């Protein structure tokens, strides 16, 4: 019968009960402010130390590097972009920023505002594989380009970007490299020195951490004008009282994410493959992006004659939670990723699994997906 | 002699068990993203609506006004200051900001950075009563002042500022008014329409809410360039996925604060007065700021022979958590020695002990604190040769 099933994990994830249990004491039992000197404030210090160590270990950062705890990855992207604009463009000799058209709104709208501040930005268009290659940014760097900001993995298609090669090209030309790694943590191996990035954004509520806490990785403590001034929190890089429960839960979730990636990647990937094979068995269906360079939990299927929003609605009525993704038509016939702002864009259904997805959920989802496609095709003009 | 007693509530407060219980479901049971269309995401919508309604009712805002949920009051202060700088100074006809020497670092360091961006800032010194009067701001407002930012109540002395009259002077001269009201919620009646304020910052963990959530009140949805761009969260004014547990707990905590305000004015004030009277029984002790204009939970005591930090450490070894406050010596019109508030960056500033109670403070804690405070004063005066 009716069964509630969650497959919109790329938008947000359930908080692991272990993460919530790790967070629980730091509301009422342990509540002191960590910058105070009395025992109430210092009581949480070992927990904060352990959480920061878990984060450093989870992304492979070194001791010279910095990991600043933000409120969200949106804050991290705003901070990196506007700070490099302030440092190298308004008070520097630069005026160019390189990014892609398929970035998160926290990057796109900030860059548009920066364009309103006179900054030249080239949003690199995306290829059939749902990726931007390194030779493109390499051809697009000038002597006045301040920063290259390219997401690690896309949240609609799950396509993984070649971060190491882009970082190499950026280091040779001497321009800083920021990556939006929110879709990378918990789904692909994350080593910020092997990836060669100067800045990385990530968000806890995407790998089963709590909402309201994010992070910014900075390599070797590179100077970046603070977005929040005030006290000397986070080494004087981001003022405001520490979100102690957020930090503790974020550390626990990041450790758990690396653990379930290292031992349990086959389970999420096997179930995703099962679901995708079953869905593509329906005639005139196409999964966007090659699977061998896609995160193990993501499917983006475009159904012909049916509209993506109608499929999402009928699925939600069946208790299945999914999302949308922009795709366009092409030949080589394939459906490919495209910016949401295109006039040739249609909406495909995005299904994103997690380590909590069961095989019963996948069977129910397969049955209901077939049911919804046949039913909505029964009403289509075509 | 050890019993743990928390008297540093102006720095942060314990999360009310009811607030945590209201927050609990929105981690694992109800986790969908509110911006999604499916039932998982929309399940939390009534809770978010109720929390926002609680905030609107708690500060007396109107329906036309806006309450944008930030990550902390530091975010709200940075946002207001840098946004008015961007709107009216860099892309406007203004170049002046008026503030006080006793603001929180989130205001002061931002104003210093804006000074590094060419903005003229007047840090108004504070009067004997530890507040800034409306006629002073009136003398300092010109035709090129973009914003006046004065805290609602001070976190070191607890002195309440005459915010309504300052707002009147600002309305007469047509200048925007922002107040840092973090120390006001739960301690004094807060009506942002009676206060005539244009912006107000507040932080949940100062009134028994969770850390990681704050708020900014804006009058009539006044235009203010966003600090965080991206999606259309909070009416397109502050992007980033909503801190659903933070919002729910903040709303619950603000409702509880408005309920407990008369408790805090009656019983907590009686306990604060007990502690302060007992401390002033010690010779050569001075309470900073008049009590009749002070929040009901705060004492800032200066001791003559002893140094403040050693007193704090001795108190913490006795299990008592307190904080510091800047004070300098002066006289009253009686020509009697009194201790008065001063900015922390003054060279004539010395550290006084700040004790801040909450609705959870017991009379047992207060008796124990009285005994340990006298003990520590006697012990540190006994070791000095200069104390007379």
């Amino acid at each position: 019968a009716h069964m509630k099933v969650y497959l919109d994990n790329n938008a947000t994830t359930i908080v692991d009960p272990e993460v919530k249990a790790a967070m629980d004491p730091y509301f009422t039992q342990i509540y002191g402010n960590p910058n105070s000197l009395h025992d109430f404030g210092t009581e949480c210090h070992p927990a904060l130390r352990k959480a920061m160590d878990q984060m450093y270990e989870a992304i492979g950062a070194r001791d010279e590097d910095d990991i600043v705890v933000t409120s969200c990855a949106t804050e991290s992207n705003n901070w990196v972009l506007k700070g490099v604009y302030f440092d190298l463009i308004k008070n520097g000799d630069k005026d160019h920023i390189i990014t892609t058209e398929v970035e998160h709104p926290s990057v796109t709208a900030t860059c548009r505002w920066l364009e309103e501040q006179g900054v030249r930005v080239t949003y690199l268009p995306v290829n059939q594989d749902g990726v931007v290659e390194a030779h493109t940014v390499r051809d697009f760097i000038t002597d006045k380009t301040a920063l290259v900001s390219i997401m690690w993995a896309n949240n609609e298609t799950g396509a993984i970007f070649p971060v190491e090669e882009i970082s190499e090209i950026c280091k040779e030309k001497g321009v800083l490299f920021h990556t939006d790694g929110v879709q990378a943590i918990g789904k692909i191996p994350v080593d910020v020195i092997r990836a060669g990035v100067d800045f990385m954004s990530f968000s806890a509520h995407k790998f089963h951490g709590p909402k309201g806490v994010g992070g910014l990785y900075i390599r070797n403590g590179h100077p970046l004008t603070s977005l929040l001034h005030g006290g000397e929190h986070m080494g004087g890089r981001r003022s405001g009282t520490l979100n102690v429960p957020g930090i503790v839960g974020m550390g626990k979730a990041m450790e758990l994410a690396t653990y379930y990636l290292k031992f349990e990647e086959e389970h999420v990937r096997k179930l995703r493959d099962k679901l995708e094979d079953a869905i593509l068995e329906i005639p005139d269906t196409y999964s966007v992006g090659p699977r061998e360079n896609r995160t193990p939990n993501t499917i983006l299927v475009s159904v012909r004659g049916v509209e993506g929003e109608a499929m999402l609605w009928d699925l939600n009525r069946a208790g299945i939670a999914a999302s949308t993704g922009s795709a366009c038509a092409s030949e080589d016939p394939i459906m490919v990723a495209v910016g949401a702002d295109s006039e040739l864009a249609h909406t495909a259904v995005r299904l994103s699994l997690s380590r909590f997805t069961t095989e019963e959920e996948i069977d129910y989802t397969i049955e209901q997906f077939k049911k919804a496609v046949e039913r909505l095709r029964s009403i289509s003009s075509s």
